[PDB]
């Protein structure tokens, strides 16, 4: 069985050499491990802090149990700094175990807007990283099931041209067995009355309007976590080894040559009892966006101003840990009538003007005139180091909004007994950072600061989007099922205006846990940490291959893109393997 195959004893790899070491057995780590070990000549060692959780039971396997796992050993629960917006510490839910956050996520499977991925090539200089190519890889990774009559009647629409059916990640409609709630179609009707589209397939490249979507689960409804999809079918490969229960602390570097070279990693759980393992080809960091950048800093790769005070010698100076981009989420929940009973989720990917409504003109005026001021302010807060380069990101977002009308906010609807919306501004302008606060990796002492709501448009956009969810919950066809609001409920007057919502939101939000950008894939001159093959600048044999690298957020759930990203980087790694013989 798979459990018996896992390594737990450090002595089983201490001092040994393998071709590739992957730090982190999460979404990108396991996808990459599977792709690389297809060649029997290539030995891979995945080092994961957690262990196998896929067969534990409903708390992991049933998507409807979402959230029950929070606070447990399968949740890293990274704590942020005391946030300036509300003087409180927030918790960043992040999966701890083989499969990473795919063990604890909502399972939502959607793709971003074509123009967003295209800009990774045209604005962020990543040759080959455009919608056509990334989408091709995403379809390659996908194994989707079309909806049946019951699911179609509920509101599903599936364009076969936009989905892979021969891939690895099992995806299809969530179906608990009971009737689907008529509230999903009621929401579609409510937005149709406003001229908003409905039933677009959110995997086709223009996510806009209200639609249902596939989920990452098998037909029997078992969660398609990355370990179940990429490791379980392949664990008997002799060349694939997985060490659990250990943290990679830092990358071992040789500076005896021209350019520093990653020769292995140090791992363990506490200072003073560590172990080294070596890589003949490369070290690949896939510990997640909150951690890969710290592994770099502990190794001497990061900003001298950060490393020197901690006693760490700066081997390669790069803006590691900056450009952190996570979203803010708030909730609107209402009681429903029994007529609205049934299962079902849907989401409104709302454009900038749909989000702001009659405040659209004023919001556009800010978007048009405040970009330089915002960039200077974010740099002064330490969210980024180069103002001009940040301004380019902001103008890219403006171009997405004004020239491509991409979705700006997401209003995610859960039913199953209530009408509940989790709402988030998809494109935050704030930029945060993560930096280590000690030289010892095993102390796990770091400052993770997303700087939520420190940009004024992010506060206005979140407030407008959440106000919209309240509005639509009692608009048009939705009025029928409305049986009273419970959240905010008594906590915010029902007729509250936009200003009132902006005062309420800082005290009633949670991180969205979609953090990206801490090792941004963009040119060094634009503040990047990795090139278009995910290679860390100035270091040989070292890559960052996880959610740390996307240089922008996107109007979608990220799994479809991260699986594609891992497969694309895997190909680049294999091309270099052939060049290093
Ligand atoms: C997060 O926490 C930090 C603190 O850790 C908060 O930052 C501090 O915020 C306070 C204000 O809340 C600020 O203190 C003021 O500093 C001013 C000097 O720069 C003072 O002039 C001011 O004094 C007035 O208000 C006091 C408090 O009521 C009175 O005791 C004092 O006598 C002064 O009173 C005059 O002004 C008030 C109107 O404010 C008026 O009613 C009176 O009639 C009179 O005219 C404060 O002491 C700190 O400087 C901030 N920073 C620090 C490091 O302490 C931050 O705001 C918090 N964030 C959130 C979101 O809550
Ligand atoms: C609560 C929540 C809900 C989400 N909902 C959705 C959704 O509905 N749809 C969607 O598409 N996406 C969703 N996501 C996001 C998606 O799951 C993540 O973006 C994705 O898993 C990130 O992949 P990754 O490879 O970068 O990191 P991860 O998958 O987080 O994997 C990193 C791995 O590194 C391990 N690790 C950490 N530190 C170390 C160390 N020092 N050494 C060794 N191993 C280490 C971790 O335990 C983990 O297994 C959600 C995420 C969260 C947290
Ligand atoms: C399905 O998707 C393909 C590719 O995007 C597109 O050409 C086609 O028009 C779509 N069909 C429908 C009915 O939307
Ligand atoms: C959004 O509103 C602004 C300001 O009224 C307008 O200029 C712009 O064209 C609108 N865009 C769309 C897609 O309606
Ligand atoms: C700052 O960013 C801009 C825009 O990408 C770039 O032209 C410039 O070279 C960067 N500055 C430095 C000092 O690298
Ligand atoms: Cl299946």
């Amino acid at each position: 069985g798979i459990e018996a195959s896992l390594l737990t004893d450090p002595k089983d790899v201490s001092g040994r050499t393998v071709d590739y070491i992957i730090a982190g057995g999460g979404l990108t780590g396991l996808t990459t491990a599977a792709r690389l070990t297809e060649n029997p000549n290539i030995s891979v060692l995945v080092i994961e802090s957690g262990s196998y959780e896929s067969d534990r039971g409903p708390i992991i396997e049933d998507l409807n149990a979402y959230g029950d796992i929070f606070g447990s050993s399968v949740d890293h629960a990274y704590e942020t700094v005391e946030l300036a917006t509300n003087n409180q510490t927030a918790l960043i839910r992040s999966g701890n175990g083989l499969g990473g956050s795919t063990l604890v996520n909502g399972g939502t499977w959607t793709r971003p807007h074509k123009a967003q991925v295209d800009s990774w090539e045209t604005v962020f200089g990543n040759e080959g990283w455009n919608w056509d190519n990334v989408a091709a890889y995403s379809l390659q990774a996908e194994r989707a099931r079309a909806p049946n009559a019951k699911q179609i009647a509920a509101g599903h629409y599936f364009n076969a041209s936009c989905h892979g059916v021969n891939g690895t990640v099992h995806a299809g409609p969530r179906d608990t067995g009971d009737d689907y709630s008529p509230i999903v179609k009621a929401l579609m009707s409510a937005v149709e009355d406003r001229g908003v589209p409905t039933k677009k397939d959110f995997g086709c490249g223009d996510p806009h309007g209200v639609s249902m979507f596939p989920n990452t689960l098998h037909e029997d409804q078992v969660r398609s976590d990355a370990a179940r999809e990429w490791l379980l079918p392949n664990y008997q490969r002799p060349n694939l080894q997985v060490l659990t229960g250990q943290y990679v602390g830092k990358v071992l570097l040789s500076q005896n040559g021209t350019t520093p070279r990653a020769v292995g990693v140090e791992f363990g759980t506490h200072k003073g009892n560590t172990h080294n393992v070596y890589a003949k080809h490369e070290v690949l960091l896939a510990a997640g966006s909150a951690v890969s950048p710290t592994i770099l800093e502990y190794s001497g790769i990061g900003m001298k101003s950060i490393l020197e005070p901690l006693g760490i010698d700066t081997v390669v100076d790069l803006p590691v840990g900056l450009n952190l981009q996570d979203q803010t989420t708030a909730t609107v929940r209402s009681r429903i009538t029994s007529a609205g009973a049934g299962q079902g989720q849907a989401a409104w990917f709302a454009t900038f003007n749909e989000t702001f409504g009659d405040y659209s003109e004023k919001a556009h005026e800010l978007l048009n005139t405040k970009l330089e001021q915002w960039a200077e302010e974010a740099v002064a807060r330490g969210g980024f180091h180069n103002t001009t380069a940040l301004l380019i990101q902001y103008e890219n977002y403006r171009d997405w909004i004004v020239n491509h009308n991409v979705a700006y906010s997401e209003l995610f609807l859960d039913t199953a007994g209530v009408a509940s919306f989790d709402v988030w501004d998809l494109l935050p302008f704030t930029r945060g950072y993560v930096h280590i606060l000690d030289k010892d990796p095993y102390l796990h002492h770091f400052a993770y600061d997303p700087q939520y709501f420190l940009n004024e448009l992010d506060l206005l956009g979140q407030a407008a989007a959440t106000q919209l969810a309240r509005n639509i919950s009692n608009s048009g066809a939705m009025q029928t099922y409305f049986a009273g609001e419970t959240i905010p409920g008594d906590n915010l007057a029902y007729d509250a205006d936009l200003s009132a919502w902006t005062e309420y939101i800082p005290y009633h939000f949670r991180p969205n846990y979609h953090g990206v950008g801490t090792c941004s894939m963009m040119p060094k001159e634009m503040g990047g940490v990795v090139d278009n093959a995910a290679r860390v600048y100035g270091v040989q044999g070292l890559r960052v291959i996880d959610g740390s690298i996307p240089p922008t957020q996107m109007s979608s759930h990220v799994m479809t893109v991260f699986y594609a990203m891992a497969l694309k980087i895997s190909d680049a790694i294999l091309e270099d393997y052939a060049s290093m013989q």
